[PDB]
């Protein structure tokens, strides 16, 4: 399964046994709920039985008029998209004339129809809940029947039971301003998600993918409010469709790289900065540089290509051998000299700089290794905690072996007298520039 | 309505049609929830219907306990507020010298009332539910009558109705500190929330705004608990006040400008960093940079004065002529030649560099262009989805024309061997004069 | 009534001082399981309303139970990265193993708190904190096969969907949060169960009656990890905080741009301290919080995370009195944005007022009291209540406590703006006066030569 390098000469690791799920693209599907408006209702009197149909009654008809009023490092690198410009497009769309009743008369006779929109777009649409029918076929007859003391106590529970679902359906539209993420166990029951992934225009690899992790799909997707036209309560569900997956997959953890000595200033600082999760698709490296946004369940990573970059190949030279000619490695430099750790898949990058006591700990054991100074590892076999000065982390557990790959740390071939402090998005070709034109320039003088 | 400006010179585009509704200040008002204390009831029994009362009278008592342990690129420019102060404050006023009896009597004949508190300050106090008419002088007496046995199922459901409110508040505020955002319908329900409006002493003008769109409103709105003294509830509702209404705003949009160059390296890069909200306002120009925290609903941009820096007019001028001396737009400037897209309200922005694939396609046409080298600029007209790389965009689909300003790329005017290539928040000024300090070094001591 | 402030118009920042620390420097590791039955599919026929209820509940249930084993199967990038739930999976992977719930099921049938020692040799206390498995299987199904599924009583109805309210919700949470929860809510663990909890944690009387006290902000920095439900048993992790580092000096440092006050409307200079934030001594250094916002205040106790911190040493207060002094060399940054901006504080606000900006503070009674001159100032929240920098309008904390101000020049004026390096993020004191230095030399020793 999963493995793991530290790279001693760059300070950095790599995580290698992961698979794919990359979101590429948007499924939108139209949900219905069918409500009716009500009469007046003429049922006078407090007794007991009473009050609660008719307090029920009237929280559902509030309900339907809340609802018509509702509806009047290197992450800067990223670029902006439109998280909802896909299923808004749709919800635009039903807004034109007798587009509802489209919708309405498909989801007649059974609750799932493919509808073919004005615009031609065919989209799937549901009936998820049916209190039209419901309060003008059963529960009004019951009153009228009984005259509003109802005998049977269980009809009003019924009601209360279905009357519910569209009471926090309002509710939470009321504060989410008609768009939510994710979207909620109201808006979708489970067992509605995992029909719709059955019905999606998708392999049925793709199907059994999304059906096992419905907690990451629901997650991932929109709920947009668009119309109550007729008797219908129609919004969109947008949904993630993973066009990329089961790609061989590897993150990358960073931590500054410093000189050793103890002299508390005149130490110089450099960070690998492409930290982040790398995914290769379609003969490119995808590049996720904000590795906090990806979701992981067992080995496998959902991430969204709109956070990511699209990179050649050839960044994966980076993590080998930093100075190649054939990919400009980023890096960042400083002379802060700071003692942190980045805790990794199978182990601990420490990065121990100064006066700090660092430590690697076991449950049993009790302290079991002191860092020198510098950016070293451990492994997450033998040790369970590591503490960083007055920081104590604990290490992930999951199974794999890790292997160091002992080299002599990159920082050591700058001297301090010519070195860069200041670059925040620096490259190993760009910190040569600023030292060829500051090695001559201060030479040349001379 | 609304419309957008592509300039291909800077590459950054300008979203123009909106209007502003900014929130200016604070209004706070005092809701009261009338609540009984109830003693440890002695009622055993293992009835059905009797457990379910004692299941109720216990979850009731619980919130009330629960409730009396709760009492004890340029956003770093921004400057930093303190989000509830105006709210904390008339809360503290709350818990001295016995200040809830003035609202109790205030509040005791009708449901809502105007209180001067200690400090002099007057805010308005609401009674939304009492609860203890119903618990002391239906239900208990109903209770101790039947010996704890309801008769009647529906005597227990209407409590646990009535009890279901102060459930949820509780909740909220056992899970967020006593301070809730945005404010729920629980907290207040949608019918009191906009009767609170029509007292509020503000314009008609607000006075519609605000009632025209409470899921803006609730969303930035505070909820703060305050005391639970003397068999009354009471927290503390913060609502925004508007003071600044229907002035006109644009969002600009920036994405990095690139030399086309097909040398791998040595390519240069350019992007502009005042990327965000403006909104003209009081004769000056109120700038929003992290436009995440504004609300758009129609053509109405909702934003928070606390997220903003007050500038000088002359801002506009970075969107006609970048390198005017009266205003020294702000940019940063790198080597990294990478490839991105930008959505912006009417298109899409689309930096296309090295060797990426870029293309722009129609949901009936398929691929209908391919993007050359460069930072060109796309309508959403005929054109749906936008695909950069691996990464496919989904363009906003709002009516509006867009207008394509040509121009000659502003990089190509540097040459790479001076260009000062890690500036993280330069300006245009700051940019020519490291290049005019580099050329100094260079003609004087060379020609020495 | 110990809370106190300091503005130093020499750095345009301010100090608050009189806060005690509540660290989060380890985790501690319960298991929570709540006893189930696992009802098979019920053989109900007729549309009676009484048995439409009960096979809806029960519908209802088996739902949450097959939902639920789905579920098993300025400076803050100096910070470093941690695992915030690392434990507690460790915890809840040992779980999945064959039969270890059988030593928690068995440990847990004659009480409800026992300690289990788990396969990897990790002793854990494991709770029992509900027992729906009794109702259902000894009390509901008997009488649903007894009177061939047409209850009776609508109240065993109504105590059903009581009993199984709870257990509905624990689901719902799981099933919006990909199984991890945080804060962990009043469903996952009642009041009384955390209180009962925190009595049996490995921790000081001192520990005890501090999270006691703050059970709301207790709940903020936990973690509820679902982990299992085989065999009659929901079994989720719950991770608490445990506050290593209590009751020691902590102070707020609040920072703001200082920039000369010219009339000239470019060619300003500027110059910013970038270590705002918490601060807190506790093992003879200090861990510092870049991030102010991840710190929770309930009125004069200070509650961070020392994953969020650095642990720097305790010079660092050489910073507050005397920004050049030689024992450690503060961070700065520096700019030639001429923007004007306020800073509220503890126990009042910073205005640093610049350009053409109209600046103000205000009185509820009187209006407008004072306006601002271009530089930095301070004023304390005694006699104010707000403070209108440009178009933007700023409440002032109202907590009582003494402010001073302590007076001298801006540290701005000592630099000439024509040597001035004005692109630094992160540059020290002593970094820009080499810069200065070196910049200085080439133009000194080229007019020699
Ligand atoms: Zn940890
Ligand atoms: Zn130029
Ligand atoms: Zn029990």
């Amino acid at each position: 399964n999963i493995t793991e390098e530290f790279y001693q000469s760059t300070c950095s690791a790599v995580s290698k046994g992961y698979l794919s799920a990359l979101r590429t693209g948007w499924y939108t599907s139209v949900i219905t709920i069918e409500l009716s408006n009500i009469k007046e209702n003429k049922c006078n009197g407090t007794d007991a039985k009473v009050k609660l149909i008719k307090q029920e009654l009237d929280k559902y008809k509030n309900a339907v008029t809340e609802l018509q009023l509702l509806m009047q490092f290197l992450g800067f690198l990223l670029g902006v998209g439109s998280a909802i410009a896909s299923g808004v497009a749709v919800s635009k769309v039903l807004h034109l004339e007798g587009e509802v009743n489209k919708i309405k008369s498909a989801l007649l006779s059974t609750n799932k129809a493919v509808v073919s929109l004005s615009n031609g777009v065919s989209v799937l649409t549901s009936k998820v809940l049916d209190l039209k029918n419901y309060i003008d076929k059963q529960l009004l007859p019951i009153v009228n029947k009984q005259s509003c003391s109802i005998s049977n106590i269980e009809t009003v529970i019924e009601f209360q039971q279905k009357n519910n679902r569209l009471l926090e359906i309002t509710r939470e539209f009321s504060v989410n301003a008609g768009v939510t993420t994710p979207v909620s166990t109201y808006m979708l029951t489970n067992s509605e998600l995992l029909s719709l992934i059955n019905d999606m225009p998708i392999t049925n690899d793709q199907k059994k993918l999304m059906s096992n992790n419905v907690q990451i799909v629901r997650q991932q997707s929109y709920s947009i409010m668009s119309i109550i036209k007729e008797e219908v309560l129609a919004y969109v569900v947008q949904l993630p469709l993973y066009g990329v997956i089961d790609t061989p997959c590897w993150k990358l953890h960073t931590s500054p790289l410093c000189t050793t000595n103890t002299k508390e200033g005149s130490n110089i600082c450099l960070t690998r900065t492409d930290r982040g999760w790398y995914c290769d698709n379609a003969g490119s490296v995808s590049f996720f540089p904000q590795a906090e946004t990806c979701k992981v369940q067992s080995n496998r990573v959902f991430c969204d290509t709109m956070n990511s970059l699209t990179l050649p190949s050839e960044v994966n030279l980076c993590n080998v051998d930093i100075f190649n000619p054939k990919y400009d490695c980023k890096i960042m430099t400083s002379k802060t000299d700071v003692s942190s750790s980045v805790i990794t898949s199978l182990g601990a990058i420490v990065s121990c700089y100064g006066k700090t006591k660092c430590t690697a700990s076991n449950k049993n054991r009790g302290i079991i290794k002191t860092f020198s100074n510098g950016c070293d590892y451990v492994s997450n076999k033998g040790v369970d905690t590591v503490s960083v000065g007055n920081t104590l982390y604990y290490v992930n557990k999951q199974e794999g072996k890790s292997l160091y790959v002992k080299g002599e740390p990159i920082i050591n071939f700058y001297d301090p007298l010519v070195f860069p402090s200041d670059e925040f998005d620096a490259s190993i070709s760009q910190v040569n520039e600023k030292i060829n034109q500051s090695l001559a320039f201060i030479r040349k003088s001379d």
